[PDB]
């Protein structure tokens, strides 16, 4: 008989397992425990700081939530209204020289007027095919080309896409991005043009919040600390080695074992299937497809220049730099990064030179966050990655060649992105229900391997949802249903349900 | 304080209110209790007996489940083999002297060649105004046109659904529609021209299940007597009169006083407003629209007649009955009617006139159910239905004018079905969240007012979906989204869920 | 036995009689004569002048030929080289204070900002409609719709169109237009816009050739001066007033008789109806439509203006003027106005005042002409209609308020414009076979009444066809079949054809 | 000086020969002559007799006439009424066992029902496809299964027009084939499968004359026998060797030289190049495609069986025969064929055995003529066609085995059809218009090398028109615009026109 036994066991304290370990605690029926192999909850929204102080997110990790139910646990984790910062939305596209406003469409009159002529009769062609169209586009790259035209295509959604997703459009589906019809709004792209207008999608309603302190990671050890400490297992101890589906057994590195009747795992499902030395399993996870994210942090001295501005994120669809994606992470929280007064050594300036002076100076200081993405169709030399980012940052003119760099971070994310490749839906409908004959729930970004609920609030859901389709029969909506929990508000459920009112 | 309280109560005992208990007591956490002014539980879906002793439900009442639960339900309640029999869907559309196999829009084939060109030619300039539209269609009417064209909007479905709702397809919306009717592919209908064919959808895998005694009213009587007898009450002690929403109080008629912390109401929402002497409220729900029903029932003597066989439920488009469809309820279960060895005098001949004997004689028996509709846009004869409709019977072949009538049934239910008009929604969305906000979940056919949920397993489900939300946060997902939960298989609630398993231990 | 016999007798001395004349005369076959009641031929293409010496067309003539019989004669009749100017071919649109390059529909580019928007949204729609678009335009408005959208109709179609023509674009048909109205290209027209460019000459005419000395007039005396007097008979000697079909007799007012075997008749065929004592006709051609049309010259003191320059005609949808067109007629010819030294008082400013005193002061002198349209459906008040003109020239910054006005000029020509209404082709049908039928070939802008081939080349081309119909049984293609003759370049027919080359052998 | 000077010279004496021949004839004016190698005029509108006296012309000859003059000309030449005979256009296309009624689409009730659902379900999508379709089709293919859709279009127009042009459908051009969109109609086409019905497209109005004696070479005979005999020169004597552009002199096969001012060609024009020794013509002529045309002639014992009946011309897309086209042509005329008192052996049975006895046996007669295509791109083994003719009509129960066969006739037409390849314009935009610079005008149905105006009536009025773009300067209609000349009656231009008229008083 195993060391633990349990009703429920949950493999992972990511958010979708902490979203497990929080419905089980407050509906207070079977017994349960969550393990993690790291000692600090969060997963890959979890926070890193360099020696310098500079904190950086796994990439730019923005919240927006679908669930009340969600907003009941990070509010119960950071009550106060100092523990979090409002922005605005605020994104740009680089492109030839400019920062264009997202969403690109709208705001071509920034291009070169020749261009601004080739972008609005592609856009032209689409919108006439659009109003005679029977089909529905079967990839990514007809998705966007039937929503763009050629001309906006070429420009920005196909080569950035490719820069983030590490495969061509042409690979991919397109269902994960919704049921909207593939067409233009050229009278609204037209107008623009016309008027010699830009226009973002921000304003006082589109805004995020963001903790003030610890990043992203910060929200989820706090959630993390509200469960019962007994019912968690973090750290090498809780590292899970070996999953025995028919005992429904788990064993631990340190050779503690536990015994389960219903498993909620959250760790990649081609890890579980290895952990269940299942040949079948690991033959079809194999099918599937991710990429890998670096992640590059860049401290700068100064203050924040005005061609930053208030700016957030920021996409590069241009082969002049090696990241898609950039995030002024000092714009999130002035907790991100060490204050004015802080005295920090130059380690070089952007155009590679050294220093004038080896001595510690003051800020202030602000910071940049940039993604890079690796797949076996996109390779990334680990060696030259932060220079090759750091001139980047020169070529988009983000860094003066004299701006003067503090702190560099690097890391190597091996499972990024879980791909919507065109082989996707065929592979996990073969998986997941095969999992689901042996009683274990696999869910989560890489759990359940579905982009289109991969933010944290769908993780969170899928691994609440799966502990109530366990426990009170709930249909898995964000599981199975993204285009359902994604287009409406989920009020429903709250961390205080009408079973624990009555009850008290 | 008032005579009881418990933390939810459960007005009405139809299959609506009987879900909401049955989840209630599966749950076994809130206190409840369940109400109903009729001593036998079922509501609509409930049966009557004549006293030669023929059965009638409310009209046709065929079960199509999309949910495990109520599966689990009614094994629970009728648990053995021979608590049922098991039928093919055989339905027919009666057309100019002729059975069509159901769905009409694909047995064309069936008609004279100059009506089938009339159809097809409908359905060409359908198909070329399809092939370039980019807008939804907003009625009944244009949908029904859009999909099948005018020669078979005219034959079939604009008389027929007028006949069914007792109002105009042009005062319908459409977005009701997915389950209920058929959308003809140009090319399947022309096929089964061309090849004479007649090809209707039912076979071995589409059948349905019948209770073998009590008809479908069997079910719920049965369903009800699981639940714990302390915690209903049905008759007269247990009419609802009053409601104060404010004070979170029911009166019944005997006066009994009932405080509530949450309210499930499966009653008729313009009987719901009344009871709350809620004016407001009370306005809102008249902007609602309903048809009555008539039920008319016919017991004949005679082994079945070949013309009838196996023949289930039967519609009339035309206008030589005034009923809209016929149920040869005799083929539903060998008990909806007398054994043959039964003696029963004849009570009159089908063409009106009296018997050449007044003796009772022998069967064998079968039974005929049909239904009326009745609004202020159809009215009905009420004093002349029963004969009108048995010379309907005779006008579309069903009897033959010597065919012996042993038995008659004609009851009106004046609410009976929840008309889809094109204001429903924009009053619905005023009246439920008003409701809400009083912690009173207005639910049911006539407690919500959706038809295209409005079947026994909606009903059922839209009662346990309640509870859930009430309990555990779940989503109302049949009264929000019937696309949804009619475009699956409902199968992860279950009458025995993971926290029962767990608790047992 | 009347007092003359022809075998083809031409009744009408314009551009369309004086083509019959000139193929007849070319032929020298069957015997011909050739009357009109004014002196001076002409017709519509005729030129006035005013006692101070300015000239002035019957509005705005410009030359564009499609036909090399056309030239021919034309070059026959003004063989020099300094019997002619070459001007490009200048016109814009006024609108909201500035000068939009014709066609405007395709010169939004012009425009300010926010009527861009308005214009080629409309133009998106349109285009959208256009690619599922299975029927054709019945009436022309729906044709400026469909074909450019609702922002380029309210904003300049609708009003100009009714500006000119005096009937709303409701009225009249579309298959008239082909070559009048440009057909927008949302690419091309989007494309211009965003570069800020004008948009490239819509149409093969890059230039146009104008007589050097008595206006369009000039050319008509001088091709009329190559026929044989004798067989000519022009003034109140050759003014028809009886038209007897039966006899095959015309009367003229002098009381001579003229027999003929064919007739070619020029003059409007309602008149032609009257002339023929003919009710049923009569009645026929009440039922065609056409505008009236009010010239008015200003002649100007001045060298020619930098805001003016070399603009040719100018178009005015806007209702602050009342003309629909204005020519700057001195840009045409140096003698289509006195020279710098003639001497001429100032008759008033143009803001109405009288002048400081009588004295004549030299030149040079400008000039424009002005056109107005009228019907029973667009009243114009004739003793006001001067002087509205000048304040419209005045409102549209054509005229300073100071400029010194030294000659006027105004006249109304009762049918001025044959207008393509709904039912032109319909009355059509009826009255041109029937004349047919009578060896009537009637012909011409209002002979035949079909503006789309109602200018001069046309006209004279209408009586060259009908000519060649009667002699050598030859299609009569510009009658019958306007997008024929205008889509092609018609070079076989010349003034020299093989017949006359080889009977000079 | 050359040995004879003309104004006009005429180059051959088929129908395009002859029509300049009669319009110059008529007209009187510049002197002409016409010229033939072959003694009888007709070109490949003659007929030939076999040695047993059956007649056959060049394959199936069906006149219909779109000109008012071409009928002028046919009755002045052969006036009385038994100098002709009339019938119904009564035409079938063979297909799997069936004789179906022309056009192939209204009768496909004829066809297996299965087959009937893969024809219909064709062209619902191409119905489908036309409804949105914005370009025109590139090729005979395209338009064929737009047309169509690709059932239909595989059965019959696809194979059969292969085995017609000896090129592929893919190869062709389709402009040729006229202005009307390339769409189905697929209610006409639905409504005669719903009924069964068949359907061909002719009746007491869709009739043709055909000659009583001669065949169609009796048409041309009786035409050139009203011209003046010493303006011809047919026969040997006629033949023209070579063509001297640059000096406009044509030598003859027995050195007689002809000095012309205008020549009007109807020789194919590949060997005009020839004979103008031109390299730069002749390189662009052998860029033209033509195929050759084989006719077989069958004469058959016996009155005629019922299964052929008042069958005209039929069509044959199955490869079980070589021939694209038969015609009874027993039908068109009783002295096409022996009278039934003529005593004929006969030849062979149609299975080919030798028949029981060689005496010669009375009649009656009937007669099948048959085309078979040949081209580069599909040869024919003249050695063993008539054979496989034959066979070709057993296989397709024209012939029984036993039918008696009293007559064969076999003969090649080197040039037979002019291919309306995509490349043929861009050739022809090359040739005439370096032929008319030298005042060459090459025209008929391998002069200008048109099939779609390369019909009997087109031929002949090529040559009107050209005459009279010679003399009179007319458009030339028939030749640049196919589309117009189809589409309308043709009658203004006569045999007697009102110069003629006129000039006789
Ligand atoms: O860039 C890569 C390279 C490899 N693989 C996986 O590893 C193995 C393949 O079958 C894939 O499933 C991947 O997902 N991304």
């Amino acid at each position: 008989h195993p060391d633990i036994s349990v009703d429920v066991l949950v493999i992972g304290a990511g958010p979708t397992g902490l979203g497990a370990a929080k419905r089980l605690n407050q509906i207070d029926g079977p017994s349960w425990m969550i393990v993690d192999s790291n000692e600090t909850p969060g997963g890959l929204a979890s926070t890193d700081v360099t020696p310098e102080g500079f904190l950086y997110d796994v990439g730019g990790h923005v919240i927006f939530s679908h669930y009340k139910y969600f907003d009941d646990c990070l509010d119960e984790a950071l009550p106060k209204e100092d523990d979090w910062y409002t922005h605005q939305r605020i994104s740009y596209v680089r492109c030839q020289g400019q920062w264009v406003p997202y969403p690109f469409q709208n705001n071509i009159s920034m291009l070169p007027k020749e261009e601004q002529v080739k972008c609005i009769d592609g856009m032209i062609d689409a919108a006439l095919e659009a109003r005679v169209a029977n089909t529905k586009p079967k990839t990514f790259d007809e998705w966007i080309v039937r929503m763009m035209g050629t001309g906006i295509a070429d420009l920005f959604m196909r080569p950035y896409n490719f820069k983030v997703w590490a495969v061509p459009t042409t690979k991919m589906q397109c269902a994960w991005l919704g049921e909207r019809v593939a067409a233009p709004n050229l009278k609204a792209v037209t107008t623009n043009v016309i008027l010699g207008k830009t226009a973002g999608n921000w304003g006082p309603a589109a805004t995020f919040r963001f903790p003030a302190r610890g990043g992203t990671g910060g929200i989820w050890i706090a959630v993390a600390n509200t469960l019962p400490k007994e019912k968690t297992r973090f750290g090498e101890k809780g590292k899970v080695t070996k999953v025995n589906a028919n005992n429904k057994t788990v064993t631990l590195q340190d050779g503690t074992t536990i015994g389960y009747k219903k498993l909620v795992s959250t760790m990649a499902v081609d890890f579980l299937a290895e952990a269940m030395n299942d040949q079948e399993l690991v033959g079809l996870t194999k099918q599937l497809f991710y990429s890998s994210t670096h992640v590059i942090g860049v401290g700068v001295r100064g203050s924040r220049p005005e061609r930053i501005g208030d700016k957030c994120w920021l996409y590069f669809p241009e082969d002049n730099c090696p990241f898609y994606r950039a995030t002024i992470f000092s714009n999130y929280s002035p907790y991100n990064q060490p204050e004015a007064s802080a005295a920090l050594p130059t380690m070089q300036l952007a155009d590679g030179s050294r220093p004038q002076s080896t001595e510690a100076k003051e800020g202030p200081y602000w910071s940049i966050m940039l993604e890079v993405s690796e797949s076996s169709m996109k390779p990334v030399n680990q060696e030259t990655i932060l220079a090759d980012c750091i001139q980047g940052l020169v070529n988009t003119e983000m860094l003066k060649p004299t701006d003067e760099i503090v702190s560099t971070y690097h890391r190597r994310f091996d499972h990024g992105y879980p791909t919507p490749t065109l082989e996707r839906e065929g592979t996990l409908t073969q998986i997941l229900p095969k999992l689901q004959d042996k009683d274990i729930w696999s869910r989560g970004r890489f759990g359940s391997w579905r982009y289109e609920v991969g933010n944290q609030d769908h993780s969170f859901m899928l691994g609440v949802e799966a502990v109530d389709n366990i426990v009170n029969g709930a249909v898995e909506l964000t599981l199975n249903y993204p285009d359902f929990v994604n287009g409406r508000q989920n009020t429903e459920r709250r961390l205080v349900d009408g079973a624990q009112v009555f009850a008290k």
